């Protein structure tokens, strides 16, 4: 039904496509779907143009970024797959910079509080085993 | 051995004990070091976190379920493990325990929030400026057909 199923398998490729890009039903038609989906995105990654539009933006940036974009990718009133694809591409692109920022910097503020605690309150007792080497000397549990 | 080595080696054991329990990113810190005494504590540490997964009064401590921003989590929690004023190692290998499970339930739902809130804008975009042209061409099985490379 060329209607609502759109944006069904829409949804869908867009997902499955996305979580592809961050590992680096889905019945019959859908997987051959997927597939093509897959190498026209591949296919993306060597086009120097797409390369150089996406790389003309400063990502981890508002909706006003992707919208603006998608708008430009689609000025002309042109339409093709390969630009079709090439939007869905640059989703991915986003979520994988975010990924690669927004996860390590998640991961870096608390280590942050950890270490915070670690100095104002465990320094001095480890400073009093010998250092850090009194971890070996322990093969028991805590209780509270 | 004391003051600023600790410190040093404090953050790197940290480190390499969080990307152990996570499914890699690059940090951008520090390296961990690999030689013989730092493989030592870092494997000193694993077999003590190990048993930390049946010990279930320190699963109470950490339980919880985004109840709030881990910030405040974090220090109430912590200060809770310390709260009766005894050491041991068991507590300071629990005290990075703690913070590896916080971030892996940190990132089960900022991730999935993220992946979802993008995909609605392309999902928007594709209803408001694509839909029309893909019923045009009769869907998506237009896409296996299609061999080009776009161009603008
Ligand atoms: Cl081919
Ligand atoms: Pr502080
Ligand atoms: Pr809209």
């Amino acid at each position: 039904t060329s209607s609502e199923q759109i944006m069904k398998t829409g949804a869908l490729l867009l997902q499955g496509f996305i979580q592809d890009r961050a590992g680096r039903p889905q019945d019959a038609s859908t997987k051959k779907l997927s597939e093509s989906l897959k190498r026209i995105g591949d296919e993306l990654d060597s086009n120097m143009e797409l390369q150089r539009m996406i790389a003309a933006v400063d990502t981890d940036s508002p909706r006003e970024v992707f919208f603006r974009v998608a708008a430009d990718m689609f000025s002309d009133g042109n339409f093709n797959w390969g630009r079709v694809v090439a939007l869905f591409y640059f989703a991915s692109k986003l979520v994988l910079k975010a990924l690669s920022t927004k996860v390590p910097e998640l991961i870096r503020t608390i280590m942050g509080w950890t270490l915070d605690f670690l100095r104002e309150r465990l320094l001095g007792w480890i400073q009093d085993q010998g250092g850090w080497d009194g971890l070996l000397s322990y093969f028991g549990t805590p209780t509270w």
